[PDB]
């Protein structure tokens, strides 16, 4: 009962390009990019495609950094959310209808504006970690408990 999806994050030395999802699922918080892989798809495949379609961008080497497992109260599907990170780009980032891309400094990541879970694996990211982690919601404002855990391999 678990579906796979990508979230990919554009991080630089000094800067993170996260995504404004202006309808939808997530809407009115900043995030990084990606949604549901597709059937005959790879999971790098489906993390690649997510970024050009909903950024602009154009990336070749992404980076694993960790998978993350989401729950909410009273749905049966899980998220199975596999995170990578890459730092060369191509393109500039792209606002649509659907996305309003913005850069932010690294001392200035929007944490009240985002999935509150980032507030907890962004940080991990930022020190290139990798890790494993387990987040149930109830709603999608409240973390009833989770599990975070470093990992060598993801
Ligand atoms: N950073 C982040 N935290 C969460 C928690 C629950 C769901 C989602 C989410 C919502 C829409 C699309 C995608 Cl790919 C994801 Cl992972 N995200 N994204």
């Amino acid at each position: 009962a678990s579906r796979l999806y990508t979230l990919v994050l554009v991080l630089q030395p000094q800067r993170v390009l996260l995504g404004m999802k202006k309808r939808g699922f997530g809407a009115g918080r900043w995030n990084g990019f990606g949604g549901k892989v597709q059937e005959g798809e790879t999971i790098e495949d489906g993390a690649r495609r997510e970024l050009q379609e909903e950024s602009g961008l154009t990336v070749d080497a992404l980076h694993k950094v960790g998978q993350i497992v989401f729950e909410f109260v009273g749905e049966p599907e899980l998220m199975d959310v596999h995170v990578f990170c890459t730092d060369s780009i191509q393109g500039t980032p792209v606002e649509s209808d659907e996305m309003r891309p913005c850069w932010f400094q690294l001392d200035q990541i929007p944490f009240k504006d985002m999935w509150p879970d980032d507030s907890y694996w962004f940080p991990l990211l930022l020190q290139k970690k990798k890790f494993h982690g387990y987040f149930k919601f109830q709603g999608q404002d409240t973390i009833l408990d989770y599990t975070l855990r470093e990992v060598d391999t993801v």
